[PDB]
């Protein structure tokens, strides 16, 4: 019988008493692994409420007491890893290597967050006037919540709650409807080492009922969300009524520029991994391919067998793939339409472009050649491993290229020459750009999007900020 | 004749060739000084595209190179200084005295940003790959836009333009239709010294109209606006659409507590000044006061001495006064309405509390007592010049009540015990706290809100950071 | 038969081929507990060029795999607390409970300080000249050493190493000849947890020879050293030589200013644990005390009961005791000399006064009343538990008379108004200040002395700056 | 007849009332063109208990008033620069062009260190502790002391008097007895624009007598100097005697690699310049340059022709050359010895090397080929402008015999390969690094020294914060 699970709240794993609920499958077969509540608005309010009331005490623990609570998290985590990951395997369909690392990057993210406590500082400012001292002080927003996507849902949680719960906010979640076991889990983790009631909520539901009243309650401080930027839109704008502040990260479409002189061995290893990191379901990854003619043919053969040799299956039968099937239906079909337009606009398809038809939803690698700029396909955010390339002459192309985008989180580019590699570095307008390696964000770095990739950001010090506010105080004799 | 103001795009004042124009009232006679155009977004599109072909080569310039066409335009409003002052005592209803200050303070504040060109700074960060180095680079957003208030317009055109600009940016801003007048000054200054065309632009008409192109253009990277709640809702909303930074200021609802140990003396100048402040048309001032039993006879007392003396009349011809007419019609009656309402509630008129009628909009200082902390009065901007009075045993009580609030931008306090201090300063959920003096910000400060106070803020380097996102780069070998 | 150790020199430990022999004796018996080698220059260098080999492999290794070395250190240390804090106690004469607490403190302090590892951020600056980079790193000084003091011995060695081997510097540390078990203790356990061979180091000897090495020797880029100004002294002409950065800690003469609104029973609880901590052989510890005549008699009375309670005896026979023996013979005299010039020079014993005679170097807690600012017990570093007062009447009074010293490590003070705490925070030229509360400096503080306290500091950020030397890159297109 | 200089002390000139003065004469000429004091100890003293006397009212004005008064004192040199350029022609033999460069960037640098005085920020560090707060804040050392280096002697004045008044310090400087005319000129304006007593004073005399009272008074907090090694011992030893805190910059020879993928016309350029500097005089020139097999002969001889155009004379009547004469005797017989040592030992003269006899001290630029990385004049700072080359096979022979040297000021590279750009600035152990550019700091930098060639730095925020000390205040509850 699959499990239905209860939400956590104030405290506690609550019964949901609803009539209705909603089917959690397994998107490797299609079946029904875990039930969880069509939460309603009042569920969101009765979290909202509770992590209110404990926020106060929260705050006032020194944060090295605050930072302990985490690392009691990242241990349970740890313990926990391998069920852990094999729920991530079953819900999200990732592969199972992809899914052990998650688990101990989350459970590390975790501790790195907590090692805050003793550093970050406010500021004594001086004054124009005799005697008087100007003490900036950081304090905490109070209630944050977070709103959860389906890639990488259980690091995602630590993104969001470690850097809260660490500057002293108290926090409410909202899983993916897609993936809440791994959530789940975590909260159990939460609840058997005894955090204090009410810093740490789950609460279960559709993004339309649960996430809208997380962004628009007035007692929220902030509303952190990640997501599609369709969605992100839809979060700002309620939290408009109540100018509650918004943390979103809202994907991309990442941009790979490959010179004359790139090292060909290393580019396409980095571009491959990157884009069929989780079936190419993550946003991080390579989605626009620039290469410039020069090496365009010796690239494009290398580029095409690498792929080839990427299988798919069911991750938890198979360990020997690097790719599992795409989240649910509306994926497969919106990647095949993609496809299909890109065909239809003069695409050329050097490999894959047919999904499969059967149980789960797979999409073979595909590699699209004689892509131009203005295709569709170089404006929309894929989901599945697609891979557009379009050839180029100068550096200047390639980067206007790259800039023609509404999103600006990642880049890339593969070079060996000094002027160039400035002259991206300058020339990109993006939140990341990495230089002769594969994208993957550091968690000492800064993640945070350009243009319509984003609002604010996570990691790092910068991301510690975002759950902080400024107090000035002009203290006179 | 009323003179009829052109607007200020790419580099040049363009005429208006429209029909309809909106009159700008003397709010102290009532009679028309000017006339600026009822303009459409078609309008701002056009300072938007050319503030957008403007911005590399601008970004492209050394920094000092940006600070040094800061610093003409301040020398260029330092020649000019009587001549604004005149045009905002006009406009605005402001006393001669603070008209002066503001354009000082202003074209020092120009100065002081300038500054920043060789200081901010990006990082560099310690990677856990061999070789690697993880640069985190400070780059302009690109194109912003200001939304102005009536409220110290002629400075705030600088608290927004100064960062942006020294940063890299490009901007296009929008006067209050009550007080475009100082702006046009500006503009002709800009163009004087001959600033490269695109960087600085000036539109003028409604909030309705040209306001909400400067929020939703997809061209503008952020737009950052000073009003109220209400406005701030709809700038918030029109952005998310676009996922558009904002930068939001919302004015409040300023607390004051005197404890039974302040300097009586100190205190009531403080809260008399702060509040008096331009016709108490300004958030900042002190719209809250709370005092203790033991010490609330007295200071009753004083402070309704103090207020009665305050003298009130036409700015341009009486330099004499201490407060001007407020800023228009509505204004008027609102302030009416809420002294009503406060009345009708049990409020206990001790001073003033009836608006005057003839030409201009005036009214009179008002004293309040026997207010309770539920009373509207104490959860509605007031606008005018009115101070309530609430009594309060405790500090727990006075924190506790200056706390409940939708604003939380100011607050101050005033005590001689070292605990009572920090307690007050731990406690109070405010941007600002001003401890036995008046409440007036430091360029070098912070002045951002909580709660619905806003969203970002201005001045110091936190406010220069605003105008500023980051790209981290990920150099491998 | 007493121990004879050997040094740890190029990751090995090396036995004494020497004829000389220096014996450890217990403070508390004179019993002999063990010997160590008369080291000379020539031990010394061979330690520095194992650590000049092994640096360059050293700072090429990720600071986080530096700080996970850092972190099997603490680990192996909190699995021999016990062990090694029957060390101290045993060579040091302090009780036990201090020895338990500076061991654990000693492991959390170097968790804290591997905690900088990815923190530590070089800077990004705005160039003048267009198309330029300029870029600040930080990087390893090299090869540093530490002189111990044998006050805290456990604890200083982490002071000094952490920071230097979580930034990349490989050193060489040389114990104070009287407490050198304890740091063959912490080299038993690097040795054992297989630390690359020659970062640390650990040679024994005396301060004329084996310090002087350790100070003069070219290759080293910088010399630390806690101790006396004498010794200070010697250790920077010998730097002076070759220019080699220096980083001291020289102790100091701790006023505590006890105000007449001051919390008597609070005051009186700080001083007494300040100054008998360790038996006062700490410089932290208040060794100045000034009260103002207002509350006199009343806190003298008090502090004078206080004092009559501790007991002094063997740390190892007696766990119910305040105070053990003086480090040796030389600090006992000194301490009785200094007390009967003070009693020549008009100073009243209110208690204690008297060295006591047999096994062991004990001196009972002194209160000196009647003492006068120009005494020499005013100017010159105790050693002992002796506390000198002096009465004064205004703020001004006690803040120039604290001042008035060439020692400027830390000071303290005790009052309940606002004002006062702020004009003695202003006034107090000290490196420390506490207010109400007893003098204890946090891990995240910065314990840097003014004046001929020292040069440089340790603890946190800046401590861990001391280590790091900065490399501008001016990167032109 | 030559004009005698009196000393500037407590804000007044004092004429000297000895009998032994000091000649100053013209390198060019040989003339004397003025006498100074042989001031003693005695002289620095009353120049120190002045400063000391002003410094709390000096520390107790606002910053801003402070960086008021640093730029009236940069408004007055820009007055009076053609004056204060020819007497630095005049006394320090440097061309024309040069000398009017010095005076107007050190009227920039005073007004951009005049900068910081809003912008130095102390620090507020969360607590283990419930309701403490620890407050870090940067205080000024008090006073502080300056002995000038003949080379750019008006700049150094600002480089340590400017960061030092900003912060709350008062000085005393004491110019190079070569160079005290432009020193004088500077005395003049703190006179004429009435900077408060005592904050700036000007001590006249030679090392041995003056310059070591201002390093050893016990009421220094730190001594700054620029020079040679040898007197950076002696001070350092000095100020041993006190625990004073050092300053220190001591030159170099600055190492440039030309690698075959270089400009070749760009690194001719730039280094010529570099090194014909002034003559040569400078540190900052490249002193060492290595070039690689591959681009030797080419790079070689653009190097010889482009020398060979350099010309040299008296300064005063050519404003058409690129040299003027050495500082005096001394210095021209220090090359000719070393350019001989040179040549005795195998280095091949391709250029000059022959010393001009006659009024003056002249030196023909110089160009010594088939120099081994042994030889003594690759190890001893030069003076003159010679230019040894050495050639070699890889980068990392480059960087391992750049790195071979006692110094560690500045260094520099050209080339197009972006593994080699960051493998040299990784590789190099120099405070500076410059990439296909010549050899020039930004005011807002930090010039610092490695191993030999420093202790602390100039310019910059660092360079500012080497004026500040810190109090860290733990203020419970």
């Amino acid at each position: 019988v699959p499990v239905q699970h209860p939400m956590y709240i104030d405290g506690q794993f609550v019964t949901w008493r609803g009539d209705a609920w909603i089917d959690v499958v397994n998107p490797a077969t299609e079946a029904v692994i875990s039930r969880i509540p069509d939460g309603q608005a009042e569920d969101a309010r009765k979290a909202i409420d509770a992590a209110e009331r404990a926020q106060p005490e929260w705050e006032a623990l020194p944060a090295i007491e605050r930072a302990s609570w985490l690392r009691k998290i990242s241990a349970g985590i740890r313990e926990r890893a391998s069920e852990i990951s094999a729920l991530i395997v079953e819900e999200g369909g990732k592969i199972q290597q992809l899914a052990e690392v998650e688990v101990a990057f989350t459970a590390d993210y975790i501790d790195y967050m907590a090692e805050w406590a003793r550093r970050y500082e406010g500021e004594i400012i001086q004054s124009d006037r005799p005697g008087e001292n100007i003490l900036l002080f950081k304090r905490a927003l109070g209630v944050t919540t977070g709103i959860l996507p389906w890639n990488f849902p259980f690091f995602l949680i630590a993104r969001k709650m470690a850097p809260a719960l660490l500057t002293g906010n108290t926090i409410v979640i909202k899983p993916s409807e897609f993936t809440p076991n791994n959530a789940i889990a975590f909260a159990k983790i939460v609840d058997e080492i005894g955090l204090p009631r009410g810093v740490f909520n789950l609460v279960l539901g559709r993004g339309e009922t649960v996430g809208q009243e997380l962004a628009g309650n007035p007692k929220v401080a902030m509303v952190s969300m990640t997501g599609s930027v369709s969605a992100g839109e839809k979060i700002m704008a309620t939290a408009a009524k109540n100018i509650t502040k918004v943390c979103l990260e809202l994907g991309g479409k990442a941009p790979a520029i490959v010179m004359d002189d790139a090292d060909l061995e290393l580019a396409v290893k980095a571009i491959v991994d990157s884009r069929v990191i989780n079936s190419g379901q993550v946003c991080n990854c390579a989605e626009r391919v620039y290469v410039q003619k020069g090496i365009y043919d010796q690239f494009v053969n290398r580029l095409g067998e690498a792929m080839q040799a990427v299988q798919f299956g069911n991750p938890a039968e198979r360990n020997d793939i690097a790719m599992g099937p795409l989240i649910n239906a509306a994926a497969l079909e919106r990647v095949e339409q993609k496809v299909a337009r890109a065909v239809e606009e003069g695409a050329r398809v050097a490999f894959g472009g047919k999904a499969v038809e059967g149980k789960g939803y797979y999409y073979p690698p595909t590699l699209l050649l004689d892509v131009r700029q203005e295709m569709s396909i170089m404006h929309e955010e894929t989901f599945g491993p697609v891979l557009p390339v379009v050839a180029f002459d100068t550096l200047e192309d390639a980067i206007s290229m790259a800039n023609d985008s509404d999103y600006g989180l990642t880049s890339s580019i593969y070079t060996q020459n000094l002027n160039v590699a400035m002259k991206a570095i300058k020339g990109l307008k993006f939140g990341e750009t990495y230089i002769n390696r594969e994208n993957f964000e550091a968690m000492q770095g800064f993640h945070a999007g350009w243009r319509k990739s984003g609002i604010g950001g996570a990691d790092g010090k910068h991301g510690l900020h975002e759950y902080l506010q400024t107090q000035v105080v002009y203290l006179q004799s």
